[PDB]
């Protein structure tokens, strides 16, 4: 049974991880790094690591990505503890500030070091945050590109396509830091259940080992045209940077009821192949829900640009 940690670095990471301990995922281990001692001690998860105290006295990083790489290298070994025995381990954290920037590459070399599947999830700051602040979130990008197993980019100024003029910020922020809950949830339940046709984590691993930028989705549909629907929901992520097109990896789930027919799951799995590269090397799975009426999920990871 696959050991699941997610790890937040920094604010923004650490805000991430704050809604998905208030939501609950039990078998899920949530750790929380930081160098602001004032968030950590505010913090419920389980596992905090306070990373950088020599450095910055309990205070954040400042802005300076080289002071968040050199706390996280100081507490190199209490990271490897923390992380010890994982499988997969998610790295959250918003890029563009002194914490997150610098210490997660570093985390995320750490876990994959200890020989977790390593997947990244991070933010680019709003635009309205500055060029600087771009730039440096660019580098933190590229470094966590190098380190992870597969990396998910959410660009905080595509939040702006999804608000209407007043949705509150924090409702903006709860849509963003739900692709990696649902993320999380999704492996949960690849890992839990015994699937019709089942897919497991070597067939993630395949997919997901030494890639680099990933798309992932869900589509939850019913009624007519349900699987073409839920399909097309699932390939298209309107916060992430990574479009399926020319996609090398797919792995794909369909759930349905006992009603899921075998011509709506080559419905569902053309319109995913039809986006993908041709020589796509896809893994398809199947669940049946028999407590399910007439909803399909369809999910996906596609990776291999
Ligand atoms: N067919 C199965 O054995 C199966 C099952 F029984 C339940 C769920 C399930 O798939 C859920 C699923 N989860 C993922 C997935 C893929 C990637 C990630 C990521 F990127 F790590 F965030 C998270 C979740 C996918 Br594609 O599909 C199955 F494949
Ligand atoms: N979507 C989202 N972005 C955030 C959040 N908090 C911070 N950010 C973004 O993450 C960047 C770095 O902030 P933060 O993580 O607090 O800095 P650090 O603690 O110094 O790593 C900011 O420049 C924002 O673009 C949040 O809760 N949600
Ligand atoms: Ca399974």
């Amino acid at each position: 049974m696959a050991t699941l940690k997610v790890i937040g670095v920094g604010g923004g990471g650490n805000n991430a991880v704050n809604r998905m301990i208030d939501h609950g995922m039990n078998n899920v281990e949530f750790i929380a790094i930081n160098t602001d001692g004032q968030a950590l001690n505010l913090s419920k998860a389980e596992s905090k690591i306070q990373i950088g105290e020599k450095l910055t006295r309990g205070l954040g990083a400042g802005a300076n990505p080289e002071i968040g790489k050199k706390a996280a290298e100081e507490s190199r070994e209490q990271i490897e503890d923390a992380i010890q025995g994982a499988d997969m381990v998610f790295v959250t954290s918003g890029m563009g500030g002194g914490t997150g920037t610098g210490a997660a590459p570093v985390v995320a070399k750490i876990a994959k070091e200890m020989g977790a599947l390593t997947v990244g999830v991070v933010t680019r700051p709003f635009s309205f945050e500055g060029r600087k602040r771009q730039t440096q979130a660019a580098a933190g990008v590229e470094a966590m590109k190098a380190a992870v197993d597969t990396l998910i980019v959410i660009p905080n100024d595509r939040l702006l396509d999804i608000v209407d003029k007043s949705t509150p910020m924090m409702e903006a922020f709860k849509e963003a830091d739900n692709v990696l809950r649902q993320g999380v949830q999704s492996i949960s339940d690849l890992i839990a259940v015994s699937g019709e046709v089942n897919l497991d984590f070597a067939d993630v691993k395949t997919i997901m080992s030494n890639q680099g930028s990933a798309l992932m989705g869900i589509g939850v549909s019913s009624g007519e045209n349900r699987a073409v629907e839920a399909a097309k929901k699932a390939i298209s992520s309107p916060l992430l940077e990574t479009s399926i097109v020319g996609a090398q990896g797919v792995l794909m789930n369909i759930t349905g009821g006992e009603s899921l027919s075998l011509f709506e799951a080559q419905e569902a799995a053309d319109i995913v192949q039809d986006a993908a590269d041709e020589d796509v090397n896809m893994i398809f799975g199947t669940v049946i829900n028999p407590e399910l009426q007439d909803e399909i999920v369809v999910t996906v990871i596609a990776t291999g640009f």
